[PDB]
């Protein structure tokens, strides 16, 4: 205080190395001014003391571009770490402008305060900033959150969908669905105005779309198996004027329009990593490689090669396994699928590897005492034991009776009772840890599947299937809202904030 | 019984015949065939215990014709079964502190 | 301590920082720089690094009377001084040590198979 | 444990020529003539906000 009453300035910009750093232990970004260094260190008496000074620039933009509310949503973790007070510098800063002008503003990325956090995976800030209800009377237009009656213990709130809903191009929803590198995305799809906006796209539309392409791939592998096991088969190429023609026409075309799709959402998504897909472009290649083989099978039977026989088997057995996909639309049926992928990356994958370690270490050291081809034959002897079936002439044929045993023991001894038991006993532990993760990562999955089929819809019939409504919630201030309803018995106050004197649905 | 029936068992069901009617269709290559009833059959007698190797031999492939067949029995032994314990665990664990008030 | 098992004495030795102006040189310790909720230390390696012989680290290690050296080997300097051995030297020694018994036991099997 | 008994018998097995190369530490000047071989460590903490007295350098920063 002594200095800044002395002629000190209060709009430095520090635009070092060290205040700009490229790695997190290298250096502190806290936004190069005295303003945001007082506020990112959680100094409240000298934040109140430089605003009340009339040479702050509270809307001055650094070297990023970032403004103050920019720079807070930055430094802002956790509450097992920081406790509290980013949440609290936000609104002490937010109320003392007035006005929208600094939640407003973009930086060089061109993201606003509110698509920051969403980019960037902060929970907390943006619980904050998505129900914000401010009920002093002269500043109520700085609120996302209204109230428009109450009766007792009966309210009906209005939440506000400006930038979060998906009729503009890089909003809330948008960004927190298609974020790869984020891995909290199940936790950001709970909160208040963004749950109860993908439940009202499902029932509108998109399960009925959903359906309706359920129906036309059921209908794709019926029509191929027939065609192919009642014997080249596909596309008639001498017509007798056969009725029924179509079936070989529509797996023809069909084959066609997924492989024309798939090669452009291959395309255009790159996350790069090995984590990619495994999770969300699995389905994407593996519908692919179906389509191919239709194809391709056909242009190989054209000139003379003889493998048109082959494709197509792998083309019918890829095509059923393709189908556990669509389970996703219920949710019994689809959370047991989401355990299917846990068990066989966490489990099934580690198994595989220690029993051909004995498979290809017991089967050819078996050529001793029957001597033999012994890399095909005596690894097949082992096989076929551990299916369940068994043939005892090579043991009668032996050079040694019973000693032809002891390594016959010794291989069931391992794979049954050591490492089969040991398997489900870690499922079990498995199974227990996902249990409760599997209704948010499930509802990732269809939630990416509502924001595709919106996606493919003609501009007339997206303004019929459209949530919202206009309300005056202040002086000239129309937005477009979203109406949810409430019950609570424990808190009883008198109601003094409410746009609507006479309560009711009218 | 009755919630290992309704919880666990049913949708076992679905997946396994999603496989078998995948699968059992679908193995008429090497030997053709009347391959639904039969190529299935000779997947659900491989599944019970018994089973009959002269298809192999009589094969027009061999040792090759064991990729369909061994990835029939990686699906259904290792993964699926041993899923149906792994949940049959859970569900026994939560309707266990019910069971005596559902009963009476 | 490090001989008899005690955790918690052994805890306070390794990082004992003493703040006060006449004596800090009894520490092992210090604090290099520091700005806002950023800091910069450094421990000590006298004869916790295995440059001496009978040192902290070989002591622990190799030690089967007592019953908690994975409770020992969390500490503060000595995690970080294994991590660090780990990736300058010691993973490229383990592959090449993996490759030549892969090698061993393939040309093992085949100069016997095929007599 | 068995990963730690390990590297401390691949360290035995190296030449004295190769053991200096790879070799941690730095000397550090931490009082009056009191040099060190010492080990750093980077931290942040969020939760005890006090003014710093002790520290061997004026200026931050890596160097
Ligand atoms: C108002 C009526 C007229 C409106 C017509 C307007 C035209 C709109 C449509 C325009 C074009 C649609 C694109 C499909 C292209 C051809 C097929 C194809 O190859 O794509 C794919 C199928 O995709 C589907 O077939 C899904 C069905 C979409 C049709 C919408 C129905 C009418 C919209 C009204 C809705 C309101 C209903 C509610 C009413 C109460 C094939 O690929 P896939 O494998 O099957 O997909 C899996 C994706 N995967 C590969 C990632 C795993
Ligand atoms: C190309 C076929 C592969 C065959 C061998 C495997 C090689 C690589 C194996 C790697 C093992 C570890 C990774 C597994 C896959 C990733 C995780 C996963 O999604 O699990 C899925 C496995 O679902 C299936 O089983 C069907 C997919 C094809 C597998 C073959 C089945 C039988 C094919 C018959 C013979 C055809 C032979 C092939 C013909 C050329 C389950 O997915 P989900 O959870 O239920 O749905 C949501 C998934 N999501 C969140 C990711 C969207
Ligand atoms: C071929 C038999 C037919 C089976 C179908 C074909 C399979 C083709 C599949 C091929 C690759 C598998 C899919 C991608 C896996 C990537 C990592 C992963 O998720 O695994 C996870 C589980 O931990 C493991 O699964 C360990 C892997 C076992 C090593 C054995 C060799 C390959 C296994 C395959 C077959 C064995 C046969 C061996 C024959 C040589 C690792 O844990 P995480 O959650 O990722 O944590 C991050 C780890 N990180 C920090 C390092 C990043
Ligand atoms: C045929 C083989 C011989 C077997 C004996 C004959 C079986 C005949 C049986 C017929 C119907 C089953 C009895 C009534 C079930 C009603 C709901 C229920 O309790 O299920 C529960 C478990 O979740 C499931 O069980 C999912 C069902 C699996 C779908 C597969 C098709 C039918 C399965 C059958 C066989 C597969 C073969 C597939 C071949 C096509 C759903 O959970 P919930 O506790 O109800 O919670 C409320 C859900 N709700 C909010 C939506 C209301
Ligand atoms: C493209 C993907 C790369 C991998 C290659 C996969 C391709 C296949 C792999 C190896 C095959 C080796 C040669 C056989 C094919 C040659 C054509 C042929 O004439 O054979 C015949 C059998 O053809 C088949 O149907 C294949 C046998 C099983 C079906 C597919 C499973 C094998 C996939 C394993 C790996 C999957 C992927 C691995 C990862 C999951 C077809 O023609 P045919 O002779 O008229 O019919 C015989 C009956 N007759 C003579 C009495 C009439
Ligand atoms: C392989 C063996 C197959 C045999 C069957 C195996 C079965 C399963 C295996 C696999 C299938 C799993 C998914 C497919 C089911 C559909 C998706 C879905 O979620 O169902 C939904 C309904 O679905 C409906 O829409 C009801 C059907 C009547 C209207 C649809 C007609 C077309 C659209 C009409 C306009 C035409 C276009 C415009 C023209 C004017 C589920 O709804 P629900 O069950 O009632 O309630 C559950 C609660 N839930 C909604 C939150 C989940
Ligand atoms: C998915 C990955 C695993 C797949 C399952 C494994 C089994 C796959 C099953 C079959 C794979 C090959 C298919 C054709 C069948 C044999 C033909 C052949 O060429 O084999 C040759 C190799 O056989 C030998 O030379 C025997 C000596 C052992 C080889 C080296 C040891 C391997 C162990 C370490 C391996 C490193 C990796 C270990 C991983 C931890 C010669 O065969 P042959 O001796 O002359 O007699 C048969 C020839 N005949 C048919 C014409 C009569
Ligand atoms: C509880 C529900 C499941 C029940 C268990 C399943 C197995 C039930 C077992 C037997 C059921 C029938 C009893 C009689 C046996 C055969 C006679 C017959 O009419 O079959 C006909 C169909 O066979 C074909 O046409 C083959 C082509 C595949 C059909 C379509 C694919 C089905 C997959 C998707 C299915 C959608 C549902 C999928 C659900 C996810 C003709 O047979 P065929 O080819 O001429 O040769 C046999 C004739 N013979 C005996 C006179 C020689
Ligand atoms: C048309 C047939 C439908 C019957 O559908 C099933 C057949 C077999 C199974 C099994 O689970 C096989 C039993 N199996 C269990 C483990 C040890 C050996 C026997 C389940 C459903
Ligand atoms: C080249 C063959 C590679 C196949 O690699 C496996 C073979 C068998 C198994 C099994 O697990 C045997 C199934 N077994 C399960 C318990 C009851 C009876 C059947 C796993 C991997």
């Amino acid at each position: 205080a002594v200095l800044i009453a002395a002629g000190a300035d209060v709009n430095a910009h520090a635009k070092g190395v060290f205040f700009n750093p490229k790695y997190q232990h290298e250096g502190f970004y806290f936004g190069e001014t005295p303003l945001a260094l007082a506020a990112c260190t959680n100094q409240p008496e000298i934040v109140q003391l430089l605003m009340e000074n009339e040479q702050t620039d509270i809307t001055s933009q650094d070297s990023r571009g970032n403004n103050i509310l920019h720079a807070l949503v930055t430094v802002a973790e956790d509450f097992k770490t920081q406790n509290d007070f980013v949440k609290r510098m936000y609104d002490m800063i937010l109320l003392r402008s007035g006005n929208w002008e600094l939640e407003t503003m973009r930086n060089n990325d061109g993201l606003t305060p509110l698509q920051l956090a969403a980019k960037m995976g902060k929970a907390e800030i943006l619980k904050y900033i998505l129900s914000r209800e401010i009920k002093e009377k002269p500043l109520r237009s700085l609120s996302r959150k209204f109230t428009d009656w109450a009766y007792g213990p009966v309210s009906s709130s209005l939440y506000d969908l400006t930038n979060v809903d998906t009729t503009t191009d890089n909003s809330v929803l948008e960004i927190i669905v298609y974020n790869t590198n984020i891995d909290n995305r199940h936790e950001m799809l709970t909160l208040e105005p963004l749950h109860t906006l993908l439940h009202t796209k499902w029932k509108k539309f998109a399960k009925y779309m959903f359906f309706l392409s359920f129906c036309f791939y059921f209908f794709y592998n019926i029509t191929l198996t027939l065609v192919s096991y009642y014997r080249h088969p596909l596309a008639l190429t001498h017509k007798m004027s056969w009725l029924q023609l179509l079936g070989r026409m529509f797996v023809l075309i069909w084959a066609t329009c997924i492989s024309v799709k798939e090669g452009i959402a291959i395309f255009l998504l790159r996350p790069s990593d090995l984590q990619s897909i495994l999770s969300d472009a699995w389905f994407h290649f593996v519908f692919f490689v179906q389509a191919v083989l239709v194809i391709l099978s056909v242009f190989l039977y054209l000139f003379a090669y003889k493998e048109y026989l082959a494709c197509l088997v792998l083309a019918m057995a890829l095509g059923w396994a393709n189908m556990l996909y669509y389970t996703r639309g219920f949710q019994s049926m689809g959370m047991y699928s989401v355990m299917i992928q846990k068990v066989i990356l966490h489990d099934v994958l580690k198994f595989l590897f220690v029993y051909i370690l004995f498979l290809l270490g017991f089967g050819v050291a078996l050529a001793s005492l029957i001597e033999y081809g012994s890399f095909s034959d005596a690894v097949l002897e082992l096989f076929k034991l551990t299916i369940g079936l068994g043939d005892l002439n090579i043991q009668q044929n032996s050079t040694y009776p019973i000693l032809f045993l002891f390594l016959l023991i010794t291989y069931v001894i391992l794979t049954f009772v050591l490492l089969l038991n040991m398997l489900i006993a870690l499922m079990g532990e498995t199974v227990e840890n996902v249990s409760k993760e599997s209704e948010r990562i499930w509802r990732l999955q269809r939630a990416r599947t509502i924001l595709e089929f919106e996606k493919m819809l003609p501009e007339w019939l997206r303004s019929r299937f459209r949530m919202g409504e206009l309300c005056k919630v202040a002086d000239e201030d129309f937005r477009l809202c979203l109406r949810i309803n409430e019950v609570k018995w424990t808190e009883w106050k008198t109601h003094v904030s409410f746009l609507n004197e006479d309560p009711g649905p009218i």
